[PDB]
Formats: structure tokens, C-alpha cells, sequence
């Protein structure tokens, strides 16, 4: 045999997905992917033999339960410097202009998810740990498994932790509410509740039911990408296969960072996530390690707190 058909069926499958899921201009409509979908999974249970690592009907869940081990990070995750206003953001700004002079800053927004490092070996997802203390996180890699923003399997066959932020759009946090509400149930805080809820399930089938996606944000080494900034390195994770957010934007100096802030402050509400703030880097990469370290933080990136 059935290599035919199966062949075409994950072509099919993995196209109209990433249509869907990652551009959000699907080519079919949801009949027809769910259509395809139980084809694959009916050759699936019938021939055994062609299940595969990255399948299409691995975004199912399954058996397998995610073990919730204490995993350590490949390299351990950043903790950012906080500001809370203009002034802050100068002073940010100030500090690296007073020791490596006028550079471009990186603006993005601060995703209101869960963190998580996602790793590749040869180019297939393999791991996916909660961020945990930084350093130590918890396996959830089966569950991560179900959402169709995270690549099961990359464009190049790297070796790679990518650093991503899993959270559950909005309207399908309202529309879970409404649900429970109906059932007599607690109704979740906020979509950061409702998406960690969701990746602490023991049956991958349970998250798999309800709506997550990612925003891939950084990478822990950048020896295999041809990336000179970080800016760059995003264009880079969208040709290799990720999901990444449009809405960063590459600005000259301080004015550009405040004037980004001040657009966001009030554009904010007509996205369909949540987000807590805005991350400032240093865009250059030789330059953000010109910059360093304090004791336990980047002296080149600072996050932006909304009030």
C-alpha cells in the first residue's frame, strides 16, 4: 503494497495541515482533511507496517503516556530582566550604547504560555520538556506530540533545542469555558491554565482534543544556522519548518523599541492569544555575546511588562 497510497495520504495530510494550522489559509476544507485522516488511520490498524515516527495520525495521541520525568535542558533556558515602563527601556538601552555602541534591537511579543524546549535529533522531534526551574524540566513529549504547530519532522536534519511558547488561542479558551459551564464544571482562569491543563493530561488523546499551538521564539546553539541575528534566525526556523510569530519587527535604536511597545499596548486585544509582554534583544548574535551576563541574567535581552 500500500506504499502508494499511504505515501500520498501523509503528502496530502502534511500539506493541508501545515496549510491550516501554520498559515492559517487551509486549500480543503476540515471534511475533507478528516476524511484522509481516517483513511490513514484505518491502513494504519489494518497493516501495521506502515505506521511511521512522524505519521499524520501520531497528532491523535495515543497509548503512550507522557512520563513526566525530570529531564535536564541540552543547555539551560534564559531568565530575562524585567522593565516595567519607558524609563526602564532606556536605561536598558543606555547600558549597551554606553559599551557597544548604537546596535539594532529584535522586538517580539511575550507569548502568555507555557515555555518549552523542543529538541531534534536528525531533524525528528524526539523531546519536548516543560522550561521547569530553567535548567530541569518535565517530560510532556507525547503530549506536544498532538499539536500541529510543532514539526514532527524539520526540513534539515539538525541537531537542535528550539525554545517555544505552547498556549491555546483565545476563542478556543472561551469556547472550552462555555462547555464547562454546561457541565457544572470550574472554568479555567485564563488560556495559560486551560493550555497547562491541557499538556498535564495522562492520555495524550485527552490533549489532542483540545486547541494548542506554539510560537518557536529561539534555538539553544546556533552553529548549524547561517542566522547573523536573531531576526534572521526566525527566517530561518520558518524555512526549516517552524511556526513562528509574525508580528516581531527589527527597529534602528530606542525610539523604535518605545514606538513598538506603544503599538502594542493598544493592538494587543485584536490578537487571537494572550500575551504578558514584549522581548527586547539585541539583534546581532556576536553582539549579544559582546554584552554578556550578570550573575544569572542577559545583559542584551529584557522583557517588557504590560500592566
Amino acid at each position: 503494497d500500500l506504499s502508494s497510497r499511504v505515501n500520498e495520504l501523509h503528502d496530502l495530510l502534511n500539506q493541508y495541515s501545515y496549510e491550516y494550522y501554520v498559515e492559517d489559509n487551509p486549500s480543503v476544507p476540515d471534511s475533507e482533511y478528516d476524511k484522509l485522516l481516517h483513511e490513514l488511520i484505518k491502513i494504519e490498524e489494518e497493516h501495521p507496517e506502515y505506521k511511521t515516527v512522524d505519521s499524520p495520525t501520531v497528532r491523535v495521541g495515543g497509548e503512550a503516556q507522557a512520563s513526566f520525568n525530570k529531564v535536564n535542558h541540552d543547555t539551560p533556558m534564559l531568565s530575562l530582566g524585567n522593565a516595567f515602563n519607558e524609563d526602564d527601556l532606556r536605561k536598558f538601552d543606555q547600558r549597551i550604547r554606553e559599551q557597544i555602541g548604537n546596535v539594532e534591537y529584535m522586538c517580539e511579543l511575550k507569548i502568555d504560555g507555557l515555555a518549552v524546549s523542543l529538541k531534534y535529533v536528525d531533524g525528528y522531534f524526539v523531546q519536548g520538556l516543560t522550561r521547569g526551574d530553567g535548567t530541569t524540566g518535565e517530560d510532556i513529549t507525547e503530549n506536544l506530540k498532538t499539536i500541529h504547530a510543532i514539526p514532527l519532522k524539520m526540513k534539515e536534519p539538525l541537531n537542535v533545542e528550539v525554545r517555544g511558547e505552547a498556549y491555546m488561542p483565545r476563542r478556543s479558551f472561551l469556547r472550552l469555558n462555555e462547555e464547562k459551564e454546561k457541565n457544572d464544571e470550574q472554568l479555567f482562569a485564563n488560556p495559560r491554565n486551560a493550555a497547562a491543563g491541557s499538556l498535564r493530561q495522562l492520555d495524550s488523546k485527552l490533549t489532542a482534543k483540545r486547541k494548542l499551538s506554539v510560537f518557536i521564539y529561539s534555538v539553544n546553539d546556533f552553529t548549524d544556522f547561517n542566522a547573523r541575528s536573531q531576526s534572521e534566525a526566525l527566517d530561518e526556523l520558518d524555512k526549516l519548518g517552524f511556526t513562528t510569530n509574525k508580528n516581531r519587527a527589527r527597529v534602528n535604536n530606542i525610539d523604535g523599541v518605545l514606538e513598538y511597545i506603544e503599538k502594542w499596548t493598544s493592538q494587543r486585544e485584536s490578537l487571537p492569544y494572550d500575551i504578558d509582554g514584549i522581548v527586547i534583544k539585541v539583534n546581532d548574535l556576536d553582539q549579544q555575546d559582546e554584552m554578556g551576563f550578570t550573575q544569572k541574567s542577559p545583559r542584551w535581552a529584557i522583557a517588557y511588562k504590560f500592566p
